[PDB]
């Protein structure tokens, strides 16, 4: 368990904080973060630990295939991602991804990821799907 984070008592913002956090200035990746969700804030005009939430439900993955040896060869065979898991992929995915966007500041382009990913768009959920797929196309049998 890391800390709810001290505006709006989510462990999920205190993750993202964490996710942003490139070696060691705490308060820029505060600032993205929180400058990511009032963005989002003032995009829709709700809750924005409820888009983030909403984001994360279209990003995070139930299946993915991991590597298992195998009678001395090697397998990726699909199993179930814990929460925890899955959680923080979709973090790493929703930051990873909004580097490559367009817009000027990296507030404005995790604000749009996140956006986009909470109405079923983009490189984030676009991640999840090929993932849940590539879950799907190793199964052994029918």
């Amino acid at each position: 368990p890391l800390v709810n984070d001290p505006v709006y008592g989510s462990q999920l913002v205190t993750q993202l904080v964490n996710k942003v956090l490139l070696k060691g200035k705490k308060s820029l990746a505060e600032r993205i973060v929180y400058g990511a969700l009032e963005q989002a804030r003032d995009k829709t005009g709700t809750d924005p630990v409820i888009t983030l939430k909403r984001a994360l439900d279209n990003v995070k993955p139930a299946l993915e295939v991991r590597s298992r040896r195998v009678g001395g060869a090697t397998y990726q065979v699909p199993v179930e991602v814990r929460p925890d898991r899955s959680t923080t992929l979709a973090l790493r995915w929703l930051v990873g991804y909004s580097r490559q966007r367009r817009e000027k500041t990296m507030i404005e382009r995790l604000a749009n990821e996140i956006l986009d990913a909470s109405n079923g768009l983009g490189a984030s959920v676009k991640r999840r799907e090929d993932t849940h797929k590539m879950a799907e196309a190793n199964r052994a049998f029918a």
